[PDB]
């Protein structure tokens, strides 16, 4: 179970406004997450997740998150992305970050008086795919390969980011990226634990668009998406 914590998602303002008793709940399941991480189609959760427990839509905004950027940047910008994952439940696999590159698509996600359709989700899915940001891009950074993949299945890409092997006997699963303290980040049901990448922004300006998070499980079916909003300037 996570959700995205930096720049700060919806989910994440869900919570912290009181709205949200579990944002690290909010999953797309059941579907096939693994090994063509985006073969599923993303239904009623779309890009910015779907809580089932308190019926939250994230891909609405409302008084309490979407109305206005969280944090703005330039274009080309590297920055910090950290998403939050709760340690009961840690199972690792991969996961990445996309900026849909269509404004005119991130602008149904962006009316607190429209709820996008199912249909439009998995456009702006599909937009958000094509604007995956890779870990490659920000030079520097170590970009491996998933322990849970061998070459030639869909999963063997690098471009998007791995957590730790499962089975290692240090530091494993999505945990062992940071090796954070307890607690690091918020989840409810047994306390967080950061997980930090660093991504390269698009050269692209908007004063208000949605940075989307995804991470896919390999071991059980199930995907995690929360969306942020952002600005690019
Ligand atoms: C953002 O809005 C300001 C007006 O408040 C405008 O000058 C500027 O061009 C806009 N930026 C983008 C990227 O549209
Ligand atoms: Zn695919
Ligand atoms: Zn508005
Ligand atoms: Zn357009």
């Amino acid at each position: 179970h996570g959700y995205m914590y930096i720049p700060s998602s919806r989910t994440r303002l869900g919570h912290e406004a009181g709205i949200d008793s579990c944002p690290e709940c909010a999953i797309l399941e059941p579907v096939s997450s693994w090994p063509d991480l985006d073969a599923a189609p993303v239904g009623r959760s779309g890009p910015c997740g779907y809580n089932a427990r308190d019926s939250i839509d994230y891909n609405q905004p409302t008084t309490n998150w979407g109305s206005d950027a969280v944090q703005s940047y330039s274009p080309g910008e590297e920055i910090e992305v950290q998403w939050c994952v709760d340690h009961n439940g840690d199972h690792g696999g991969m996961f990445t970050y996309r900026i849909c590159q269509d404004q005119s698509i991130v602008d149904k996600f962006l009316d607190p008086s429209y709820l996008p359709t199912n249909d439009e989700k998995q456009a702006a899915e599909d937009c958000f795919d094509a604007g995956l940001l890779p870990c490659t891009d920000v030079s520097g950074q170590e970009c491996g390969y998933s322990a849970d993949c061998t070459e030639g299945e869909a999963c063997w890409r690098n471009d998007w980011f791995t957590c730790n092997g499962f089975e290692a006997s240090d530091r494993p699963k999505c945990q062992g990226v940071d090796n954070a303290e307890l607690n690091s980040c918020y989840t409810s049901i047994a306390g967080g634990y950061t997980v930090t990448k660093k991504v390269k922004l698009p050269e692209y300006t908007s004063n208000h668009t949605l940075i989307s998070f995804k991470w896919n499980s390999f071991q059980t079916g199930q995907i995690y998406l929360s969306c942020a909003d952002i600005a690019i300037q």
